[PDB]
Formats: structure tokens, sequence, C-alpha cells
């Protein structure tokens, strides 16, 4: 019953950005507007549109430069602000196109970074803020070693390997990990320099740009994340500005809460979440 309508923008460097717009047939209630994470692409978040689409959300989703359909070297960034620019330019197009609704961002991993740095620069842009697992202390996640190369060698170098990841580490269903390296849009190799160097601008600046962050706020975190330690979001929700922050903890999860077993219960939470607050 939501529809999947598929359409392109020109991003900063006049990169090639594809999104995915998802409507339901009903009256849509409010728009979301969703930021995959590192390696992956908006074509993993169908079951999550459809489940607002269910609830009567608008569900706008790109890949990022370097993503997916998009254009652009594969992983490749050299600040933070590639992302959230292009991010913008999504969230100003849903803005257009359904101005009459609220504005959700949403944002997995990587991703829940990039929505948590565009919304201390744009508070007053959107409604309500969902992150999953969010990358928002990245510097607590690797060596000073791999810090100090990321932030040397980001801007120069960009795609310069920095760091193996565990790709088993996404998700306990090996069906979803299967499916994951099987993929030929999913980046297969190394964290390179440049991404680190954005997650990087990210997390050193969490604590003191957080109380810029005032709007509602859901977290969702698994207990049994070994890619993204659920202490980070702990961190993240004593940090913001706003009174209506939640962190909701599954516990036994991996890192991919919206592809875990327990997904439609996830999934349940948000649009609970969300339909109380619209
Ligand atoms: C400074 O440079 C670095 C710093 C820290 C690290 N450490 C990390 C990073 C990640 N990330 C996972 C994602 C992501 O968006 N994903 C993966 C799962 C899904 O596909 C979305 C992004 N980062 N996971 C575990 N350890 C690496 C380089
Ligand atoms: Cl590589």
């Amino acid at each position: 019953t939501t529809t999947r309508t598929e359409r392109n923008f020109a991003g900063i460097g006049d990169v090639r950005i594809v999104y995915d717009v998802w409507t339901p047939d009903t009256a849509p209630q409010a728009v979301v507007v969703l930021a995959h994470g590192l390696g992956e692409h908006a074509r993993r978040y169908d079951h999550v549109a459809q489940r607002l689409g269910a609830a009567g959300l608008v569900t706008y989703a790109l890949d990022h430069r370097g993503h997916g359909r998009s254009g652009g070297a594969r992983v490749l960034v050299r600040d933070i602000s590639e992302y959230t620019a292009d991010f913008d330019t999504l969230v100003g197009i849903a803005t257009r196109e359904y101005p009459g609704c609220k504005r959700i961002v949403l944002g997995h991993s990587m991703g829940g970074g990039i929505v948590f740095a565009y919304g201390v620069e744009r508070p007053d842009n959107y409604d309500l803020m969902v992150l999953s697992a969010p990358a928002v202390a990245a510097q607590d996640l690797v060596s000073p070693v791999v810090a100090v190369a990321a932030k040397l060698l980001g801007v120069v170098v960009p795609g310069l390997p920095v760091q193996e990841l565990d790709f088993t580490a996404i998700s306990r269903d090996p069906e979803v990990v299967q499916a994951y390296n099987t993929d030929p849009l999913v980046h297969h190799g190394r964290v390179p320099a440049g991404i680190g160097r954005a997650l990087l601008q990210v997390g050193e600046t969490m604590p003191r740009r957080a109380p810029a962050l005032t709007a509602p706020l859901l977290v969702l975190h698994g207990t049994d994340d070994r890619l993204i330690p659920i202490e980070g979001s702990r961190r993240l929700v004593e940090c913001v500005g706003s009174a209506d922050v939640q962190l909701k903890e599954y516990p036994g999860l991996y890192h991919e809460v919206f592809n875990e077993p327990e997904r439609n219960q996830v999934l349940d939470d948000v649009v609970a979440w969300l339909t109380e607050r619209l």
C-alpha cells in the first residue's frame, strides 16, 4: 500500500544523488527523511518505509554520495558537511512537496551521526528526530593511531583505508549478514580516512553541540551492539537539550535494530512514539 518512486538531485560537487520517495495510499500525516549508514544504501530500508507508510508517513531516503545508486567515488567524503548538505537538500525537497506536514529526521549509525549533525545545525528545520545506534562517539571506538591518521589524512587522501569492520556484527540473523555480503551495492572494504574524519568531526563536538538539539528525540540501541557500543547513546541522551528524550534499549539485539529478528517490535515502538508526538 506504499509505493516507491525513484528520483535524483544534484548534490554538492554536482554528484548525482538518487533518492526514494515512499508514499502511502492514505492522507499523509508527516514526512520522514531517512539517512542510511556507512557502506549501505536506502534500499536496505524498504520494510522500514513500508511500516512507516502503514502509519500514514511519507518517507524520503537518499543514497549518500559514494553509496548505492548515487554517484561519487565509493565511500569518499572529506567533511561531514558534504553529507549534511545533501541531507539538507532532501529535507528541502520534502518540505516543498508536503509543506503542511511535520518533518521527522531519522538516521542509522553513520546516518545517525549525519542526522545529529544536521539537527544541531538546523534545529528549527524539523519537528522530531529518531536515531538508530547513532555514530556520535566515534573517537571512543578507534585507537588514537587511527584517529590521528584519519584527522591528518582525511582531506588529502580520503580514500585511504584506516580500519577494518566486523560485518558479522551488523545483525544476529545470518540471513541479514548474508544479504549484506552478497549485495553488489554495498561497500565490502575498510573504513576510509575521509569518513573517519567526518565521524570524528561529529563525535568530538557532540557534548558541546547537543544542547542545541531541543526537538523530541528517540534513540534506539541494541544492548549487544558490537559495532557502536550502547554507552555512546546513553551519553548522547544525557547531553541533548530536549526535555522529551528517550533511549529505548533492546536487550540482546545487535547493531541494525531495524533488521534484527525483533524488527517489527522495534518499528512498533517507533510508530507509537511518532504517533504520540505529531
Ligand atoms: C576515525 O575512523 C574510524 C573510527 C571508528 C571506527 N569504528 C567503527 C565504525 C563503525 N561504523 C559503522 C558504520 C555504519 O554506518 N554502518 C555499519 C553497519 C551499517 O552498515 C551502517 C559507521 N561506522 N562500526 C564499528 N566501528 C572506524 C573508523
Ligand atoms: Cl578497502
